[PDB]
Protein backbone atom coordinates (compact mmCIF):
# COMPACT_ATOMS: atom_id res chain seq x y z
CA UNK A 1 0.00 0.00 0.00
CA UNK A 2 0.86 3.61 -0.99
CA UNK A 3 1.83 6.63 1.81
CA UNK A 4 -1.66 8.52 1.26
CA UNK A 5 -0.57 12.06 1.35
CA UNK A 6 -2.25 14.70 3.44
CA UNK A 7 -3.97 16.43 1.00
CA UNK A 8 -6.60 13.52 1.54
CA UNK A 9 -7.36 14.15 4.97
CA UNK A 10 -11.17 14.56 5.47
CA UNK A 11 -11.65 17.24 7.97
CA UNK A 12 -14.03 17.10 11.00
CA UNK A 13 -17.49 18.02 10.97
CA UNK A 14 -18.63 19.74 13.89
CA UNK A 15 -21.87 19.17 15.48
CA UNK A 16 -22.43 22.47 17.93
CA UNK A 17 -25.28 23.45 19.92
CA UNK A 18 -25.52 26.49 21.36
CA UNK A 19 -29.05 27.44 22.90
CA UNK A 20 -30.49 30.76 21.60
CA UNK A 21 -30.91 32.25 24.71
CA UNK A 22 -29.66 32.09 27.96
CA UNK A 23 -30.11 34.19 31.35
CA UNK A 24 -27.54 36.62 33.10
CA UNK A 25 -25.34 35.36 35.91
CA UNK A 26 -26.54 31.70 35.16
CA UNK A 27 -24.75 28.69 33.96
CA UNK A 28 -25.23 27.82 30.02
CA UNK A 29 -24.35 24.48 28.55
CA UNK A 30 -22.68 23.98 24.83
CA UNK A 31 -22.49 20.73 23.10
CA UNK A 32 -20.16 19.37 20.41
CA UNK A 33 -21.28 15.49 21.37
CA UNK A 34 -21.55 14.30 18.10
CA UNK A 35 -18.39 15.80 16.06
CA UNK A 36 -16.67 13.20 14.10
CA UNK A 37 -13.77 13.12 11.64
CA UNK A 38 -14.89 11.00 8.74
CA UNK A 39 -11.73 9.54 8.21
CA UNK A 40 -10.19 9.90 12.18
CA UNK A 41 -10.92 11.02 15.13
CA UNK A 42 -11.37 14.09 16.78
CA UNK A 43 -8.09 15.55 18.56
CA UNK A 44 -9.24 18.68 20.16
CA UNK A 45 -11.91 21.03 20.96
CA UNK A 46 -11.35 24.84 21.09
CA UNK A 47 -14.55 27.55 21.84
CA UNK A 48 -14.45 30.95 22.39
CA UNK A 49 -17.25 32.08 24.26
CA UNK A 50 -17.43 35.47 22.18
CA UNK A 51 -17.09 37.46 25.73
CA UNK A 52 -13.11 37.74 26.03
CA UNK A 53 -12.81 34.75 28.60
CA UNK A 54 -10.38 32.03 28.12
CA UNK A 55 -10.64 29.90 25.23
CA UNK A 56 -12.16 26.87 26.55
CA UNK A 57 -10.98 22.75 25.26
CA UNK A 58 -13.64 20.97 26.32
CA UNK A 59 -16.33 19.37 24.24
CA UNK A 60 -19.31 20.01 26.16
CA UNK A 61 -18.35 23.50 28.16
CA UNK A 62 -20.43 25.17 30.72
CA UNK A 63 -20.18 29.32 31.49
CA UNK A 64 -21.71 31.93 32.56
CA UNK A 65 -22.29 35.47 30.77
CA UNK A 66 -21.87 38.09 33.74
CA UNK A 67 -23.40 40.70 31.13
CA UNK A 68 -27.00 41.34 29.13
CA UNK A 69 -26.00 41.15 25.08
CA UNK A 70 -25.70 39.09 22.42
CA UNK A 71 -22.04 36.90 21.29
CA UNK A 72 -20.68 35.07 18.56
CA UNK A 73 -19.36 31.64 20.19
CA UNK A 74 -16.59 30.17 17.52
CA UNK A 75 -15.93 26.67 17.49
CA UNK A 76 -13.02 25.26 16.67
CA UNK A 77 -12.06 21.32 15.98
CA UNK A 78 -9.20 19.53 15.28
CA UNK A 79 -8.57 15.55 13.59
CA UNK A 80 -6.27 13.19 14.07
CA UNK A 81 -4.40 14.93 11.28
CA UNK A 82 -4.01 18.17 12.62
CA UNK A 83 -6.49 19.71 10.59
CA UNK A 84 -9.20 21.53 11.56
CA UNK A 85 -12.99 23.12 10.38
CA UNK A 86 -15.03 25.60 12.35
CA UNK A 87 -18.62 26.98 12.87
CA UNK A 88 -20.39 29.75 14.93
CA UNK A 89 -23.76 30.40 16.98
CA UNK A 90 -24.87 33.31 18.49
CA UNK A 91 -26.95 33.55 21.98
CA UNK A 92 -28.34 36.41 23.49
CA UNK A 93 -28.22 36.66 27.05
CA UNK A 94 -30.94 38.59 28.43
CA UNK A 95 -32.12 38.63 32.59
CA1 LIG B 1 -9.54 13.37 9.25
Amino acid sequence: AEIKDLSENKLPVIYMHVPKSGALNQKVVFYGKGTYDPDGSIAGYQWDFGDGSDFSSEQNPSHVYTKKGEYTVTLRVMDSSGQMSEKTMKIKITD
